[PDB]
C-alpha cells in the first residue's frame, strides 16, 4: 500500500487520521506529491487519479482509490479494531448521513470559500474562481457548525456514542476553517468541547 | 419502513431504483412530499431531515436517514440479492470512488446548472442563485459524460463487471441532464449503449419522467 499525498493539506490529514485510528500507520508507504508544483495535474498522476487530487491509495495490485471516503472505506475494511464506517446496515447508514453533512456542509464549504473567495493556492492552481459562490459557502460552513453543535449537545460524537469517520471529517473541517480564517462561533460550547476531545486522541496528537 | 419522497425528482428516483434492485419495493410505504408547495422546508419535515431534502427513509424505530447514498447503504445491507455497494473492501472502495465521480461530476453538476443557471424550480424555491457557478457545473457534467464513456469502453458497468450504485447514480444523472437540457454528446457510443441496457433493467421503468408542478 502506498498513499500519495501532501503533508499539510486537509484531505490528506483525514486519511492519516483514519489510518492511525486503524493502528495502521506503519502499514503504508507515504509518497510525497508536489501539489504546489503541479505534480497532481501531470499525465502520469492523472493515470492513477483522473480527479487530479490527493490523497490516492494505490494497492499492490495496481488499483488506485481516490477520495477520502473511498480510501477510508478500504482502510476500515482491511484493518481490525473499531469500525470507522459502521458494522451493520443501520450504523453504516447513520454514519454515512452524518459524514456527508460534515463533508458537504463544513469541509467542502470551507474549501469553496478558500479556493474561490480568497487567493487560495494562488492563480497557477486556482485556474477559475467564482468569489460569490465562495462567500456563500462560508455561510454554509458556519450554519453547519451550529447544526453540529446541536447534535453534540445530545451525543458524544457525531453519529452517536462512538468515534467514526464523521468525526474525522468534521474535525478536519474545523482545522481547515481556522486556516482559512472562517470564524468558529464562540458560543458553540458542545462543538468546541468535542473538538478538544477529538484533538487529544492519540491519532491526532 | 417509510420513504418520504416526490415523484418526478431525480434523487427519489435513485432510491426507488435501488429498492427495486434489492427486490424490496413492497417492503416500504411511500409518503408523498409536496416539494413544489414547500413541504420539505417546514418545521415538521426539518425535524425528520435538517437537510430539507427528499427522499427520507424513516425506519420503524423512528430513525430518519437522508441522502441517497446513506439510504442505499441501508437498503443494500439489509436486503439480499446482488450487492449494490460491494462485498469486499476493494470492491466497496472502487464502487464508492466511481459512485462519487458520478454523483459529484454528473448528478450534482447537472443539479447545480439546473438550480443556479436556469429558472429551476422557480423563484419561490430557488431563493438564491449563482448563475456563473451553474454554468461552470454544466461543463463539469459534460466532461464527466466523456470520462464515463471512456470507463465504459473497458468495463461493462461503471465499477467493473457488475451493476452497482454507481450505475444508478450515473443513470439518474443522464435522465436529469435530459430534463435540464444538458446535451449528451452523440459520439459517446459506450455511454449511450450502457444507458440503453440500464434503462431496460426491470428496476427502471424506462417511462419514468422527471417533472414538477
Amino acid at each position: 500500500m502506498k498513499i500519495y499525498d501532501t503533508e499539510g493539506f486537509p484531505n490528506p490529514l483525514r486519511v492519516r487520521i483514519a489510518l492511525a485510528e486503524k493502528g495502521a500507520t506503519d502499514k503504508v508507504v507515504f509518497v510525497p506529491v508536489d501539489v504546489m508544483g503541479g505534480e497532481h495535474r501531470t499525465t502520469d498522476f492523472r493515470a492513477k487519479n483522473p480527479d487530479a487530487t490527493v490523497p490516492v491509495l494505490e494497492l499492490d495490485d495496481g488499483t488506485c482509490i481516490a477520495q477520502c471516503n473511498a480510501i477510508t472505506e478500504y482502510l476500515d475494511g482491511v484493518f481490525d479494531g473499531p469500525s470507522l464506517t459502521g458494522a451493520s446496515p443501520k450504523e453504516r447508514a447513520v454514519i454515512a448521513m452524518m459524514n456527508i453533512r460534515a463533508e458537504s456542509g463544513l469541509m467542502n464549504a470551507v474549501g469553496a470559500y478558500f479556493h474561490h473567495a480568497t487567493r487560495g493556492l494562488g492563480p497557477d492552481l486556482e485556474t477559475w474562481q467564482c468569489p460569490d459562490w465562495g462567500n456563500k459557502q462560508k455561510e454554509v460552513a458556519q450554519s453547519t457548525m451550529a447544526y453540529l453543535n446541536e447534535v453534540l449537545a445530545e451525543n458524544e460524537f457525531l453519529a452517536g456514542d462512538r468515534f467514526t469517520v464523521a468525526d474525522i471529517t468534521a474535525y478536519a473541517g474545523l482545522v481547515f476553517a481556522e486556516f482559512a480564517k472562517v470564524d468558529i462561533p464562540g458560543h458553540l460550547d458542545h462543538l468546541l468541547a468535542w473538538r478538544a476531545r477529538v484533538a487529544a486522541r492519540p491519532s491526532i496528537t
